[PDB]
């Protein structure tokens, strides 16, 4: 409970049926978002023609970031990667099935380490915390949060990018959550009366 | 365009023969419209899928069971609709309020799993929607962290695992949250938000550098 695994991929596509895992950064935060160790950012390799199939808008993102060559030169495969990552995760979570799996529209990751991480796959909760789903919450209830987020930043690995997701979830929760620890049970036992009437004829049918 | 946003969400939940994205078949799907501020805008709409007598022979225990209990195993067995006509009549019942492609997220619990089985049988409602998703479930798990009086007074769900019952629900609980772990509208103004961003930036400066 008091840990959060955050994970970051990057694919030569979205097609869950043609593309390749080329790169997994893992982090890990306790509840409250502190990062506890700097991360694991494995580069796994895929061959040139995979690499070729690539569209015009991903081949130039893995371009830029000098991904693709490391890609070339790596030698690591899917099945070590995956060991290097259960084993980094479980320093910290070492019962399965207890942490989220966190990030930035999460389920695209979640689907291609279920495809080719089912160890993994399995050592994390199914329960995950998107935060584009507070993105998009804040986007309609709160615009001018959605407005002022932290800039996230260019060319750079999967690493960087879930730092910058717990970065802004760290803001969200700076705005757009109350402060800690939050309502009384009274508040929230009244609070859940409330919508319980306010849904019961739809239930109802 | 795609930096458009809907002010309308969509709601799905299914039921499947099992989790596995290779071997299980989809029986169930229930669709919502809500605004954003969580009216729900019409009943819904709840359609059972045909299964051959293979895929329902061949559902594990638990879920076996769970579907003669609320009697959709029976529902699916007498059903004629295929993946592509239920496709086809939640595609023409979301365009009411969700017109353009990739504009409206889709919302409910842990509704990856709900996604994952879409992107496989029904590509075109997969493609409309917005890969942006609303997991109830995300504010779920913070709340057991940063507000557990919270999390342990969520309203009491139904366990029929029937679909559109559930996506009810599933809009209630965030109801439920947006009266208790979230701050009032409008929230903070462009100063105290430009404020956060820079604490946040500030804070994990070093990290990134
Ligand atoms: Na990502
Ligand atoms: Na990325
Ligand atoms: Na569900």
């Amino acid at each position: 409970a008091g840990h959060l695994v955050w994970i970051d991929c990057e694919m030569t596509g979205l097609d869950l049926v043609e593309d390749k895992l080329i790169e997994v950064a893992v982090l890990i935060t306790d509840s409250e978002l502190n990062v506890l160790d700097p991360g694991l950012d494995l580069i796994i390799s895929a061959d040139d023609a995979a690499l070729d199939g690539m569209n015009e808008v991903v081949r130039t993102m893995h371009e830029k970031s000098g991904l693709t060559e490391e890609v070339r030169a790596s030698t690591l495969t899917v099945a070590e990667a995956e060991q290097q990552v259960l084993a980094y995760i479980k320093r910290w979570v070492p019962e399965r099935r207890t942490a989220p799996l966190c990030g930035n529209s999460i389920g695209t990751d979640r689907g291609f380490l279920a495809r080719d991480m089912p160890e993994l796959d399995d050592h994390l909760h199914y329960r995950m915390i998107d935060v584009s789903s507070v993105k998009e919450l804040a986007r309609r209830w709160f615009p001018r949060v959605y407005f002022g987020q932290p800039a996230k930043g260019l060319a750079h690995r999967a690493l960087a990018d879930i730092i910058e997701s717990v970065r802004e979830l760290a803001y969200y929760r700076r705005t757009v959550f109350v402060d800690s620890p939050g309502p009384s049970s009274s508040q929230a036992k009244k609070a859940a009366a409330e919508v319980v009437g306010g849904f019961a004829a739809l239930l109802d049918g």
